[PDB]
This record gives structure tokens, C-alpha cells and sequence, in this order.
């Protein structure tokens, strides 16, 4: 199948702090429903432990955990050994583990970007980094209800 990356970062290339994520933006997560609804969704394990419990497994999608724990069990998800095993359209949605796993074998990022000052820090999850082999184009700058500015960007890679 197609194999698409989704993200959500900070200018800065932060996606995950604390175990969440360190904004909110509704605009956002509507997105990400919208494009991931009906699909099959493959996240690392700490990804896995993020989701707020009410929203835990994702709702309409194939919920598929990557770790190398053994036994690991993951109510209402599938559970995975490696990206290979999670990829037999898929969509891999975090966190930044999983992303670096995926980028050689995906042909789509979908990447919001969040007008935020958050200078990296310790232990903070971050954004994979697209060189120039990535087509991209950019929505407009929009203000979220949330307060912060936003903007969509798609690529395609060459
Ligand atoms: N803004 C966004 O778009 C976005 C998206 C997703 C997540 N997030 C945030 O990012 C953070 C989570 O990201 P993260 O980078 O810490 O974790 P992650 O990539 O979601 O998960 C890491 C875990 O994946 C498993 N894993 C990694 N490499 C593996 C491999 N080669 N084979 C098998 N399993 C492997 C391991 O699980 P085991 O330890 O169980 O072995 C590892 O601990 C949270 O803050 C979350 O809120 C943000
Ligand atoms: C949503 C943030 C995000 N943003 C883009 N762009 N990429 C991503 N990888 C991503 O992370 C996916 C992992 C976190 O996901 C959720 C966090 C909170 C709630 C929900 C449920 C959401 C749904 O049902 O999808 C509902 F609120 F609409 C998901
Ligand atoms: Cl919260
Ligand atoms: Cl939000
Ligand atoms: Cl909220």
C-alpha cells in the first residue's frame, strides 16, 4: 500500500513534550481525523500511551502499535514488531521513532505547522526533517480557535 507520514510541529521541529503534545488545535485534529478516517493508523508504543484515554483506540481506523516489547497487548489495537509487520492506504502517525522508521518507505507527508516559540529540549520528541527530494506546497497562515496561527503543508516525494 501507500505509506503517508502525518505530523503536526512547532516551527522549531518540536512534536511531543511531557507524554502529550504541547499545544491544542482543533483545526488540527480535525485534519488529522479527516485524513486518517477509514485508514489503518501505525504508531510507535509511546504514541500508543499519549492518546487521551477517551479517544484511545482511535475510533474508524486500523489501530496498529509499533514495540519491541514481547506481549505487549493494546486494547482494540494490533500489535506489531517492526514497521514491516505494520505495513501488510496506511498512514503512520507518530512519534518521532516511528517517523524516522517510516520516511524511506512513504511517498505523502502531511505536516501542520504551528506558529509556537518551544526551543528543543531535553527529551522532547521532534519532527523528521524533509531535504529537497520532497515536493511540497503550503496553505495560507490561519488563526486556530485555540489562538494559535497555523498553516497545512502537503509533499509528495519525487
Ligand atoms: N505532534 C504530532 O504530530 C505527534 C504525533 C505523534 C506523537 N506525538 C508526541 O510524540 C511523543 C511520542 O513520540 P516518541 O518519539 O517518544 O515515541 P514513538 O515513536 O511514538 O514510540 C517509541 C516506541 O516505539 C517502539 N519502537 C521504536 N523503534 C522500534 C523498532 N525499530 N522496532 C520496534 N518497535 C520500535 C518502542 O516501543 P517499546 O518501548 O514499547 O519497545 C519505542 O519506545 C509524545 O509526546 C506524543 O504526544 C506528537
Ligand atoms: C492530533 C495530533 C496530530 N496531528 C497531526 N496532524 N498528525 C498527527 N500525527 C497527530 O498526532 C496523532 C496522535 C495524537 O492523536 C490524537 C490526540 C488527541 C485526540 C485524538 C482524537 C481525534 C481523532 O479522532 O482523530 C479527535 F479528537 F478528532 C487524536
Ligand atoms: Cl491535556
Ligand atoms: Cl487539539
Ligand atoms: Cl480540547
Amino acid at each position: 500500500t501507500s505509506v503517508g507520514l502525518i505530523w503536526a510541529q512547532s516551527t522549531s521541529g518540536v512534536i511531543g513534550r511531557d507524554g502529550g503534545i504541547p499545544w491544542r488545535l482543533p483545526e488540527d485534529l480535525a485534519h488529522f481525523k479527516r485524513l486518517t478516517m477509514g485508514h489503518t493508523v501505525v504508531m510507535g508504543r509511546r504514541t500508543w500511551d499519549s492518546l487521551p484515554a477517551a479517544h484511545r483506540p482511535l475510533p474508524g481506523r486500523r489501530n496498529v502499535v509499533v514495540t519491541r516489547q514481547t506481549g505487549l497487548v493494546a486494547h482494540g489495537a494490533q500489535v506489531v514488531g517492526s514497521l514491516e509487520q505494520a505495513l501488510s492506504a496506511t498512514w503512520v502517525i507518530g512519534g518521532a521513532q516511528i517517523y524516522a522508521l517510516a520516511l524511506p518507505l512513504a511517498n505523502r507527508c502531511e505536516v501542520t505547522e504551528v506558529d509556537v516559540d518551544l526551543p528543543p529540549e531535553d527529551e522532547d520528541a521532534l519532527a523528521p526533517v524533509l531535504d529537497q527530494t520532497w515536493a511540497g506546497t503550503s496553505g495560507e497562515w490561519l488563526v486556530s480557535r485555540s489562538g494559535l496561527r497555523y498553516r497545512m503543508h502537503s509533499y509528495r516525494r519525487l
